C-alpha cells in the first residue's frame, strides 16, 4: 500500500515494513500480539486491539489519510472528533 501516514508507527504495530507483504502481517502480528499481549503486566488490550487497529487503519485509505492529518487518535475515531 501506500505509506501516505503521518507515522509508521502503524507498521511498527504489526511489527512489519512499510513495504510487509502478507506474510509479512500474519508473522509480524504474532510477534505484535505477543508484545501487546494483554497477559503483559500493564493489561494494555487498548494495544493489543491497537494492533489490527493500525492494520484496520493502514488498509483503509479513509483512515489512512485521516492519520496523516490529524493522527492516529483520529484515524482511530474515523476523523477529527476532536471537541472544545
Amino acid at each position: 500500500g501506500m505509506t501516505s501516514v503521518k507515522e509508521t508507527k502503524l507498521y511498527d504495530l504489526l511489527g512489519v515494513s512499510p513495504s510487509a507483504n502478507e506474510q509479512e502481517l500474519k508473522k509480524g502480528y504474532r510477534k505484535a500480539a505477543l508484545k501487546y499481549h494483554p497477559d503483559k503486566p500493564t493489561g494494555d488490550t487498548e494495544k493489543f486491539k491497537e494492533i489490527s487497529e493500525a492494520f484496520e487503519i493502514l488498509n483503509d485509505p479513509q483512515k489512512r489519510e485521516i492519520y496523516d492529518q490529524y493522527g492516529l487518535e483520529a484515524a482511530r475515531s474515523g476523523g477529527p472528533s476532536f471537541g472544545p
